[PDB]
């Protein structure tokens, strides 16, 4: 009963050492892990998945294809430094593909979990400083609805790949009540057994 | 300063439950093992270098007050409340006081007990003091960063979250400490906490020593 999938894809670099190839070499396998991973969790019903790297021409060539897999493609993060063509090229992509009823597909970029929390903090405080909000009024849902994601279903499920027990300052806010699967597989490594590996996990926890 | 390198730790204390029904018993005699657990493990991490350990527990917490606290005063450890004490009658409300301020002076372990404590709600009362400021005119929005939040949430004076143990056996923070553990080691254990001992914890210490 998994709605919403978050990914740490971390290991592309230990893999390629590993290969006794360069870094650029993990992350063109860690390209392809990625592709594998979207695949398999809009095949598999799953409302959102969550991606946090832990991309200049990684959108232009992919952007096309996942809308066509009517999959709506959604930036989180502070774009705001990226330079003017980047942010426009994200805009673009976002509003070509907001439409799309299938996966929701989350790239995290310059994300950080208490960035996130922040951002909604300073709208608040803004509404606040013109009178438009007690500060007294101020609860949970409140600020739920200003942290990304809040018109997605809540994230079910955590994974976290290459080792690491840490959340690193990924979602922080939205994984109150999330399951946290950790897998020593390494991104490039990690296929369509070890996500459902940790889907049954997420399945048996209830 | 100690060897393991951890500071602060955070348990999430789960099980108490399961182990009084494995045995036959009912809820009460887990939490009353569970109790036991809990000064075992505060005596561990006194005696291990340990700066602050915080616990949440996963009415019956009045009694758990007024017995355990001079315990505590004597073994020189420093007691706080976390979490929504404002809902407490004003009687209970007393007894945190001067729990606190009877050991406020103390140099041993900080031990935080969370009491009708969640992760948002910590997050959510900071937003508030900040709009405070903001609508007393001290404060602007923009210069609301990261840092200022921080100073705003629980615990922002002690050593930031090392390591969170969860026993029980289930994966998830549950509203435990959310903005507080951005970087810390998760730790979990199958171990039902009334069963959760001094090598239990030590395991958990050397695994954050060793994944460092
Ligand atoms: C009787 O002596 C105790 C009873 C309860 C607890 C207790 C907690 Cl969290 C506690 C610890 C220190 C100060 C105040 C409360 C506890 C809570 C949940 C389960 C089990 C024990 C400790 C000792």
């Amino acid at each position: 009963g998994c709605r919403h999938v978050a990914i740490i894809m971390d290991g592309n670099g230990r893999w390629a050492k590993k290969q006794g190839k360069i870094r650029a070499f993990g992350h063109k396998a860690g390209a392809k892990s990625v592709r594998r991973a979207v695949s398999f969790a809009a095949n598999n019903g799953i409302e959102a998945l969550t991606l946090y790297a832990f991309f200049v021409w990684a959108l232009d060539s992919e952007v096309k294809s996942l809308h066509r897999h009517n999959v709506r493609l959604r930036i989180i993060g502070d774009t705001s430094r990226f330079n003017s063509r980047l942010q426009e090229r994200i805009r673009k992509s976002e509003a070509l593909t907001a439409g799309n009823t299938g996966l929701t597909l989350n790239i995290a970029a310059n994300y950080g979990g208490r960035w996130d929390i922040v951002q909604g903090v300073r709208q608040l405080a803004e509404k606040v400083q013109q009178g438009n909000l007690q500060p007294d009024q101020i609860d949970e849902e409140m600020l739920n609805q200003h942290v990304c994601m809040h018109e997605l279903a809540p994230v079910d499920l955590v994974i976290r790949t290459g080792g690491e027990h840490r959340i690193s300052n990924f979602l922080l806010w939205q994984i109150a009540y999330a399951e946290l699967y950790f897998t020593d597989v390494l991104w490039p490594d990690f296929d369509e057994q070890d996500f459902e590996g940790a889907l049954n996990a997420f399945a048996n926890r209830e």
